[PDB]
């Protein structure tokens, strides 16, 4: 691909963090936590899920970036819009306002509603994520894998402003505490 031109320069919006999350003072990185983070509870946060938002808002244009997924076993990447549930349990899928692809049990898969299997022949340790607002298009590209396409979501119907969104896992298993971070420009 030659999306890169478009890179934006994300960070992480603290006040959407599940209560179990650690995002790093440059707010690049998130990790989840042993326990609760020590802050109040707010109608913003994710309740059920180890998720949060970018801080940043994008209603237009075509915007990049790239996450590094280096030696986890499950998370989920994509955008979302700012309406979006945050309380309770519901499926990632583009009815529910997100359009995402996860690792999970050894399986890439796409949030469609039912989900998608994805072809990777080389386990990605970082994932760029295209979109073009006016287009209608999410695409996401594996830049261990020289840049090839992972999936495209066409004909999308954003309804709202689209946030970055990171799901960085559940960590039963304890090997899945590595942080996703947003890779340099
Ligand atoms: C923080 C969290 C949410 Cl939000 C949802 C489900 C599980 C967890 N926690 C973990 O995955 C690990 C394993 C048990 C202790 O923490």
């Amino acid at each position: 691909h030659h999306h890169h031109h478009h890179m934006v320069h994300i960070t992480l919006d603290r006040n959407t963090a599940n209560s179990w999350l650690i995002i790093s003072k440059d707010r690049r990185q998130v990790r989840m936590g042993d326990t609760h983070q020590n802050v109040s509870d707010n109608k913003e946060r994710f309740s059920n899920y180890p998720m949060v938002l970018g801080a940043q808002r994008f209603s237009s244009g075509k915007m990049y970036w790239e996450v590094d997924v280096t030696q986890k076993e499950a998370w989920d990447l994509g955008v979302c819009r700012d309406s979006v549930q945050r309380k309770g349990q519901f499926s990632l899928s583009p009815e529910n306002g997100f359009w995402t692809i996860w690792l999970w049990q050894d399986s890439y898969e796409a949030g469609t509603s039912p989900q998608t299997t994805l072809h990777i022949q080389v386990p990605p340790c970082q994932i760029g994520i295209f979109v073009d607002y006016e287009a209608g298009v999410v695409s996401f590209y594996n830049i261990t894998d020289h840049g090839s396409l992972i999936y495209t979501f066409s004909e999308c119907v954003f309804a709202g402003p689209l946030r970055p969104f990171f799901n960085v896992g559940f960590n039963y298993s304890g090997g899945n505490a590595a942080p996703l971070k947003l890779c340099p420009l």
